[PDB]
């Protein structure tokens, strides 16, 4: 059954510490930097936060605990500052959202409507107005989607339309045996929500990359295997926060359950994967179409890909700079993160 399964989980991995090595090492070509407006960026949205239609209280845990402005700042690390806010609000969107959401109906009435507004306000017909009903956080996306579009082409508006209806319905899509790890990480692959963030740097960077190079297969593989990237290292950088609300959908204890491995090995396994697919994504540049004349074009591809893999080495650095998922007393002088699956 699936509480026998989710049973023998709970006891074989509850109150083991798993000391982690510093991840960002795995991905040694690729540097974090952090955007050098964050504080400034933060007040403005701080009083951003005040008018949005979240509960004080949570608002401000997500502000202390998450901080998606720094999130914003090493993902973005080099975009001008005005740039910043319209970034720094969409992660408190995404996260706002993610949080309310996470009741079949209502799950169903709330992503019907923000896939209303992604139309609205990204479609051919733009109306950046939300309904009179409209709850907070889909009342706050307008606004949002609005600031981003002004900052992008048609061509990358289109993209980040789709990449956001995706991760909509990917979250209504998702409502006897915990799941396969593959499956779940397939699904994660599909359904995260990372992929908007790749679109961002280039209203970030006040760049274009054309669809031709976004449809050529090395860039497919450097946007997936980005994906890929983030996903897993937040499997391992995750599991403590999820266990501990005994979500247990969570990579590092399918692996247990699916193939009994100890919560040591499991966290292994992940942490080769990383090193897998990030050789994989390292080798597909060379196949990019770069071009033999075109310094522009050259700079917007090279950009491209700088953004793909902030999106995993900054997902990393900001769980390392954050206390989203633990303390950060956790972390030790070489920032190896000691795991505790107490509760
Ligand atoms: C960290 C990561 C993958 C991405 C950060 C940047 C972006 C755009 C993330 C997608 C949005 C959400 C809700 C991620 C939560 S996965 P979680 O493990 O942090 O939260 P959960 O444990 O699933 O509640
Ligand atoms: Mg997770």
């Amino acid at each position: 059954t699936l509480s026998g399964e989710r049973r023998e989980i709970i006891r074989r991995a509850l109150n083991k510490k798993i000391l982690v090595p510093n991840i960002l090492e795995l991905m040694p070509a690729w540097p974090s930097e952090f955007q050098p407006n964050i504080d400034e960026v933060n007040v403005e949205i701080d009083e951003w936060l005040k008018t949005v239609n979240v509960a004080k209280e949570k608002k401000l845990k997500h502000r202390a605990r998450g901080n998606y402005t720094l999130l914003a700042g090493i993902y973005y690390p080099h975009c001008r500052k005005e740039k910043m806010l319209a970034l720094s609000q969409f992660l408190y969107w995404i996260f706002f959202w993610d949080d309310e959401i996470d009741d079949r109906e209502g799950t169903i009435l709330c992503c019907a409507e923000t896939n209303k507004c992604i139309n609205d306000c990204l479609g051919p017909e733009p109306n950046y107005t939300p309904p009179p009903g409209s709850r907070g956080t889909v009342e706050m996306l307008y606004p949002i989607l609005r600031d981003l579009r002004a900052g992008l082409s048609p061509v990358s508006t289109m993209r980040l339309k789709q990449e956001l209806h995706d991760y909509v319905n990917g979250v209504k899509n998702q409502q006897d045996h915990l799941p396969n790890p593959w499956d779940h990480f397939q699904m994660r692959v599909d359904d995260v929500g990372v992929i908007p963030s790749i679109t961002q740097n280039e209203y970030a960077m006040d760049f274009t990359l054309p669809d031709w190079i976004r449809r050529h297969e090395a860039m497919e593989e450097i946007v997936l295997q980005c994906t890929k990237l983030t996903i897993l290292l937040n499997e391992i950088l995750s599991l403590q926060k999820e266990f501990r609300v005994s979500q247990l959908e969570n990579l590092c204890l399918l692996f247990m359950n699916t193939y009994d491995m100890s919560i040591e090995q499991s966290i292994h396994k992940v942490l080769g994967l990383l090193k897998d697919h990030y050789k994989i994504c390292i080798e597909a540049e060379a196949r990019l179409p770069w071009s033999t004349t075109d310094e522009k074009l050259n700079n917007n591809i090279r950009e491209y890909i700088r953004g793909c893999q902030r999106l995993a080495t900054g997902t990393a650095c900001w769980s390392y700079n954050c206390e989203r998922y633990f303390k950060l007393s956790q972390l030790n002088d070489q920032q190896e993160l000691l795991l505790d699956l107490s509760r």
